[PDB]
């Protein structure tokens, strides 16, 4: 579901936590693609928590977003340096909402 190509194809708008922000951002609606490394959508993802749950190096964390239309909290890449690339957390999200990609 998520643009693979978003590192060329979105400005970089802002950072959080660490880690970049790939813009358009129109909160509360729109909050755009957190994270480089590992990039998560925030728009397309629900909160399902897979990713979380398999993530063996505890990349993501639970993240607020009051307001957003798609969910109130989304998981936020903000270990994503830690990453080992097991591409667990690609494969479990139902709607496809993360793109992992080796610096
Ligand atoms: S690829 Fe593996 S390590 Fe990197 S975030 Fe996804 S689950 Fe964690
Ligand atoms: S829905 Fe969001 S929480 Fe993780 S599994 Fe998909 S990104
Ligand atoms: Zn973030």
């Amino acid at each position: 579901g998520i643009d693979p190509n978003y590192r060329t194809s979105r400005q970089v708008v802002g950072e959080h936590q660490g880690h970049k922000v790939y813009g358009p951002v129109d909160p509360p609606k729109v909050l755009g693609i957190h994270g480089t490394i590992v990039g998560v959508d925030f728009d397309l993802c629900i909160a399902d928590g897979s990713c979380i749950t398999a993530c063996p190096v505890n990349v993501f964390q639970w993240y607020d977003t009051p307001g957003h239309p798609a969910s109130e909290k989304k998981a936020d890449p903000i270990n994503e340096q830690a990453c080992i690339f097991c591409m667990a957390c690609v494969n479990v999200c139902p709607v496809a909402a993360i793109d992992v990609k080796p610096p």
